[PDB]
């Protein structure tokens, strides 16, 4: 397939395959949001916009009635953004490696992969200002809750129970996912008093799903979200891809890119734990 | 193979293959530097110098695109590959008795030479070599130093580690980190921490996530935290451990072991060093 | 054995198999030292003496190497192999009664003798033989002694073990460690470890990583921690446990058992001892 | 939610003993508003449900 899209690229097909594998491998480790969120199928290049319906928040009788009742959907429109990063190579080193029969080195692309992954995660968690795309901690009706000291007495279990209670009352049940800062993640390994087990073991039983930490969150904070389709979804247009720009001088420049957006239908499936001091 | 390469060697290939294993195992048990550093592929015999690039200094989001690219300061430099070696000696009278009585031969000596050559490699990796002007991890520029308080108290170490983590995070090196400490500091972590009833090492390992190691080469109140992965640090090796006959001096048979390695650091800002106060 | 080597014997070939099986089964359980020490291959009866080289406590880098060879010095000593034996006697009237009544015979005395000789072997290994002038583990030059106090109040035992491991690590000896203690110290460790809520023995076992054993040879408060490895220590066995029939006596049949072994300690620095406090 | 607290000096959770006594499981429904509980003996004869379609 390659060497047809880019006839002028000095790199051969096998080298291109190695470059692509190295690029994807670095991102595979770094990506964390996709673990508990589904994904919409690739839509191609035909669409540059998407439509989302937001739901902010019978008939028991005998056979009969001739009418239809529907509820409002609050239709809104979104635009897909683009993220890119680039790197450069040289010619004398490639010639020397070809002469000495030594495999080529592609170390630089790892930095670009890490940087684009760290921006995709931040865009998912906090949103984008220019396109007015809401973030997980910015949606209205997010059902906030307040936390207390976690250093002593093991109040983490009670806080988790109280947080789950509000969702249970609002009738959102099923699998839950909890994401918290590394500082709070560390403290969970303390022993539970009068039981002598680790509180993380007790919390896992209620959570019934993976508990992970992310560097994007800075202060002491956390989020618990009900996990299912028709509550939130991720729509991708183009996956991670690498292109070769026109050569200038004697060197060769490259670039990477991908396009993705997020949609949230039901704002009431999420709960946010806030520190009183924060 | 070896019998053809060395015709006048007294030892046969059956002994030579065993000697190779005895040499390699001692080095494997004694090398700590290679634990968290990647290795460049063996370049070959026909090279003695390498080139290094020092940047010494975020992704873009747009709708239409961009009409320009971005670059950085290469600052290319050149380095040369040194060699290290050590030697041992066998005796002929002992060999004669073993050959006569069918007793197994002994190859204990090679382990000491392997251990000694590994020790010097560790020392060069940590401190650095003056003769060839190759900088080391401890003394390189842009080390992003940090300071520590009294660790005899229970809770100071955790806060000190968190502060260094934040310093690296603001400097935008985010990823797995590896920590190397002196034996004195490593011992102190094995103490009961109050208010949690758990040893401090368990808490520290949750944040480090890549292991903690201790090395005797450091001398008192020192430590280093380095962001792992390639594109920041690398090790270039041309010829690995090897053993060679040396001649027939007197009636005895001498052998030698040799290896060549070098170290490269591309981005200096990754390394952070903790230093003691009132030094 | 096989009834051809020993004619004129009352016991039959099939019963000789039971006798040797009982002897080896009894001998196996009572030996502790052979668990963590390697064994030199049997030499046959050809050799009656051995040689030992005692090192008793550097590499250089050059672009092209040097024209000279340097080797480390050592000291050579000679050792002789002692013999250990014990004997037991059977009776004829019981054998005749067993033949008449078709009742299986008993061989408890062989097991008792095996236990006694096994105890003597461990005594010799731990304390040494003055007559043959062979040193032992407890009394050697350069054993890196340490002083222990208290050991009644919970974590004090853990602290001493940590400090001893630190001293062993300081001399560039990092590896699996083997700890041997007296029965009283073995019993004392079972108490809970203060506020950690877990038993103290588990942490010591995790640190040691090669297991902890107790021996009745040690009398009071005594402990030894040794680095394992082929080069540090070795055991040379001339012949294993064997049974011999001396010959008829005044209507009774006597037997004996014998075995021959010796110990070599190449590097003294590895061993560390926890000497008792003022006594 | 209230049952999740520890059972005094028994050192185990209170919910486990209730589950052992009940032996058929405990469920929660949003239909009940305040403080309400129902305990029923299972069996074919006691109750039945008839579904037309």
């Amino acid at each position: 397939n390659k060497s047809q899209l880019y006839p002028d690229s000095p790199l051969t097909d096998q080298d291109f395959n190695q470059l692509d594998q190295t690029v994807i491998e670095a991102a595979r480790r770094q990506l964390v949001g996709r673990r508990f969120i589904e994904l919409y199928g690739p839509l191609g290049r035909g669409m540059q916009s998407v439509f989302n319906d937001i739901f902010m928040e019978a008939k028991m009788d005998f056979q009969g009635s001739f009418d239809t009742e529907v509820e409002s959907s609050r239709r809104v429109n979104y635009t897909i953004p683009m993220l890119y990063k680039d790197f450069v190579l040289y010619w004398r080193d490639l010639e020397q490696s070809k002469a000495l029969d030594i495999p080529i080195d592609f170390s630089v692309a790892a930095n670009a992969a890490r940087d684009v992954a760290f921006l995709e995660d931040q865009m998912i968690f906090h949103g984008s200002k220019e396109f007015d795309i809401p973030g997980l901690m910015n949606v209205k009706g997010r059902l906030t809750h307040l936390i207390g000291n976690w250093y002593e007495s093991g109040n983490a279990f009670q806080d988790i129970v109280e947080a789950r209670n509000k969702l249970l009352e609002m009738n959102h049940n099923g699998p839950y996912a909890l994401v918290l800062s590394p500082e709070l993640y560390s403290l969970l390994h303390r022993v539970h008093k009068d039981t002598n087990v680790l509180e993380i073991e007790h919390v896992r039983e209620l959570i019934t799903a993976g508990v992970f930490q992310s560097p994007v969150l800075k202060g002491k904070s956390g989020v618990i979200v009900n996990t299912g389709r028709n509550n939130l979804d991720l729509a991708i247009s183009e996956d991670f891809e690498t292109a070769y720009l026109g050569e200038e001088g004697m060197n060769h420049p490259f670039r990477v890119y991908e396009t993705v957006v997020l949609r949230i239908k039901r704002p009431a499936a999420i709960c946010t734990l806030i520190d009183p001091e924060e």
